[PDB]
């Protein structure tokens, strides 16, 4: 609804936060047009000439990403603006703790059951909000969940796949791998893989198995193994996210209720060394 087109003089890039095939993420500073205030931002500069869309069609996709701020949800990121030159530059408020994937890997022996279950609730609340806005994410993963504070996570990169036109096979539902079908139920599958990443403290799903063999392995009934800290109650919820029939998978609304019940008594559902305080 409110997409701000930023001029290159309004914002400055200070340092690189991370790189990749997608492009680069910078920690920067923004001074809005009719304002006298410095705002700490994160700038995602995408790789030039990847997408065949003209600047007008790129703007339409960015408008949709910006519309998500209305009415809004605390667990979904906010696109502050877009800068279109030879590359696409996306601007958001800086999340100082980075993504949830790096956070759980770096803080493994200090994360208790209360944290893991509350993050699952928060991710389902943000995903359920995107489903309310009729928006399919297409790339939900622990790398796409940002940490504002350890007790407040937000989903990022929604609509970024549609803007662009390595495929994340190990997070995709079987119907997305075989037919490129993307729905809110295929996002439920990716949510299950994201919960599995958190419960394993950042383990790589199907490690060693080539991406070309994932579809046949799923057709044989093989799923991600039960993480050591999970009880059968938690594992059964991730297992239901990985059903062949998309309509039989739980809804984000139901996942909020299930994980919310577990977060009320977390030591009963997750067994972690260090929670015996
Ligand atoms: C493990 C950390 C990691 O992998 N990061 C990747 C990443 N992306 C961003 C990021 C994302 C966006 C963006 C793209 N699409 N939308 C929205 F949904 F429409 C957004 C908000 C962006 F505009 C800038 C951007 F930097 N970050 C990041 C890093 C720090 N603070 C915020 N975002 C990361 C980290």
């Amino acid at each position: 609804a409110l997409l701000r087109i930023l001029k290159e003089t309004e914002f400055k890039k200070i340092k690189v936060l991370g790189s990749g095939a997608f492009g680069t993420v910078y920690k920067g500073l923004w001074i809005p047009e009719g304002e006298k205030v410095k705002i700490p931002v994160a700038i995602k500069e995408l790789r030039e000439a990847t997408s065949p869309k003209a600047n007008k069609e790129i703007l339409d996709e960015a408008y949709v990403m910006a519309s998500v701020d209305n009415p809004g949800n605390p667990h979904v990121c906010r696109l502050l603006g877009i800068c279109l030159t030879s590359t696409v530059q996306l601007i958001t408020q800086l999340m100082p703790f980075g993504c949830l994937l790096d956070y759980v890997r770096e803080h493994k022996d200090n994360i208790g059951s209360q944290y893991l279950l509350n993050w699952c609730v928060q991710i389902a609340k943000g995903m359920n909000y995107l489903e309310d806005r009729r928006l399919v994410h297409r790339d939900l993963a622990a790398r796409n969940v940002l940490v504002k504070t350890p007790q407040h996570v937000k989903i990022t990169d929604f609509g970024l796949a549609k803007l662009l036109g390595k495929v994340p096979i190990k997070w995709m539902a079987l119907e997305s791998i075989l037919h490129r079908i993307y729905t809110h139920q295929s996002d439920v599958w990716s949510y299950g893989v994201t919960v599995w990443e958190l419960m394993t403290f950042g383990s790589k799903p199907y490690d060693g198995i080539p991406a070309s063999e994932i579809s046949s392995i799923l057709e044989k009934g093989e799923r991600l193994p039960q993480p050591p800290i999970c009880t059968i109650d938690v594992y059964m919820i991730m297992r239901k996210c990985w059903m062949i029939d998309a309509d039989s998978r739980p809804k984000f609304r139901e996942l909020i209720i299930e994980f919310s019940k577990m977060a009320r008594d977390p030591q009963r559902y997750l067994v972690i060394q260090g929670d015996e305080r």
